[PDB]
């Protein structure tokens, strides 16, 4: 088979494109061409062809296979934000990502991911015991912000713990992520013209200093530790790889940036949709407080507890399924194959776009909220919330510990009210890099009336 997508007009076909998703943003893009062409399409950003796909089976030969264990993006964009070649996440080297990943998958599992579950709730009662911090005179509370909040003070407990103003390195790790999205598919031309991304360029400087101040505070109580055995943390262990000859400064220090954003850009804005959904469907949120009660009580959470919340569980799926954040999934192909029908050139980018294809592919009620969708065991082959394979989620278990966590305990304690009208269909959303409110607009507020 050929390949469908745009005609190819004498090199005129790849600025549209190009300038289409400059426009239009990655992830809405996406959306329109798939919609236009095939579930399966080619495009141009930059120079290079990029596949744009939907198809489940494509999906999963490109997730599964060690020949797309990379992803792509503008290497002044990433040199620029500091993650040409250094962290994990838009790491394109694939013996440095293959030799960076194993400090992520370990801190984000065993031992880690069972402490988390006890930190999550302490760091979300803290929060929730001052907020004056974040709700308005007519009691309107900045929800984005209380959960980026605590997803930070999460992150750090577990994986740097220095103690840091949260308040403000939260508002740095927003500039971060504007610049991150900004620059990652940029042309090379923009970089030329330089009052043009210098805006971004602070940004990074910002958190990245900030970070350092951190991490140089890490390096000292380290090197004076009494039971260095008894202590040892994400950043500790990069520090001691390090010191051997296995790491890099500067990749140990986009390591913990990394680590110290994930939560924060993802975990917050899901939760988010999650509690406008919880808001505006009464019956699944009985169902859940139900479950709560059953299950735990008014005992603590515990990592015991989490796999009986069943309920919760389905919802955390069934929202991610239908109002996903990341529905886009950057690739690059090492080397070439046949993919499906068609012939896929190693340096060929991939956009898998999962928030499409979790809407035509295997779920009965495709285009609704229902915890229907999630009825009977749904194959991991059609529903890849978290990527799966050697390049999938480093944190996609730890974050349904997260997510169980943090939605337990805070409705366990209010009823979550939104303002106006308000769900998550009419919320004005973002469709670039991922899918987020455009906080720009107002009305993202919401009430939180006690319980009992
Ligand atoms: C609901 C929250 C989250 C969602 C929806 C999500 C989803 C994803 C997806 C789809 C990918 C791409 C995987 C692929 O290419 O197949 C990814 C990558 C990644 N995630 Fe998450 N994730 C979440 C939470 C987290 C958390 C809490 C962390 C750690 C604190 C984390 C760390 C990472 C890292 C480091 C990568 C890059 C992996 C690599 O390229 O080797 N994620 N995530
Ligand atoms: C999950 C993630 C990393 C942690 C973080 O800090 C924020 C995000 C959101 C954008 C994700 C990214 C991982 C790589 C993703 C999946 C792509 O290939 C395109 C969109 C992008």
């Amino acid at each position: 088979s050929s390949i469908p997508g745009p005609g190819y007009c004498m090199g005129i076909g790849p600025l549209i494109s190009h300038g289409r998703f400059l426009w239009m943003g990655i992830g809405s893009a996406c959306n329109y061409y798939n919609r236009v062409y095939g579930e399966f399409m080619r495009v141009w950003i930059s120079g290079e062809e990029t596949l744009i796909i939907s198809k489940s089976s494509s999906m999963f030969h490109i997730m599964k296979h060690n020949h797309y264990s990379s992803r792509f993006g503008s290497k002044l964009g990433l040199q620029c934000i500091g993650m040409h070649e250094k962290g994990i996440i838009f790491n394109n080297n694939p013996e440095l990502w293959k030799t960076t990943r194993p400090f992520f998958m370990k801190a984000l599992s065993g031992p880690g991911l069972v402490r988390m579950v006890t930190v999550c709730a302490e760091s979300l009662k803290t929060h929730l015991d001052r907020l004056e911090e974040v709700t308005n005179e007519s009691g309107y509370v900045d929800v984005l912000t209380l959960l980026r909040r605590v997803m930070l003070d999460t992150s750090n407990t577990l994986f740097l713990r220095i103690p840091l103003d949260e308040s403000a390195i939260v508002v740095k790790i927003q500039g971060y992520f504007d610049a991150w999205q900004a620059l990652l598919i940029k042309p090379d031309i923009f970089f030329k013209i330089s009052w043009l991304y210098k805006k971004y360029e602070k940004s990074v400087k910002d958190l990245k200093d900030a970070i350092e101040v951190l991490i140089a505070e890490k390096r000292r109580r380290i090197s004076t530790e009494e039971k260095l055995e008894e202590c040892m943390d994400f950043a500790t262990e990069l520090i001691l790889a390090e010191k051997r000859g296995d790491l890099t400064r500067e990749n140990v220090n986009q390591c913990i940036l990394e680590m110290l954003i994930a939560a924060p850009d993802t975990m917050s804005v899901s939760l988010f949709f999650m509690l406008f959904l919880i808001a505006k469907h009464p019956n699944v949120e009985e169902a859940i407080i139900k479950e709560i009660q059953t299950v735990i009580g008014e005992r603590d959470i515990k990592i015991d507890d989490i796999q009986k919340l069943k309920v919760m569980e389905n919802f955390i799926y069934e929202s991610m399924r239908y109002q996903p954040v990341v529905d886009l999934v950057m690739r690059k192909a090492l080397e070439d194959d046949v993919i499906d029908g068609y012939p896929v050139k190693k340096g060929t980018n991939i956009i898998l776009n999962i928030g499409r294809m979790h809407r035509l592919e295997f779920f009965p009620k495709p285009n609704e909220f229902t915890l229907e969708n999630f009825a009977k065991n749904v194959p991991y082959r059609y529903f890849q919330p978290f990527g799966f394979g050697p390049r999938g989620c480093a944190g996609k278990y730890i974050a349904m510990v997260m997510m169980k966590a943090i939605l337990v305990t805070l409705l366990r304690r209010f009823h979550v009210k939104t303002l106006q009208g308000q769900c998550v269909e009419s919320i004005q959303k973002i469709h670039d890099l991922s899918l987020h409110p455009d906080e720009t607009k107002n009305m993202l507020e919401m009430i939180f009336t006690p319980r009992n």
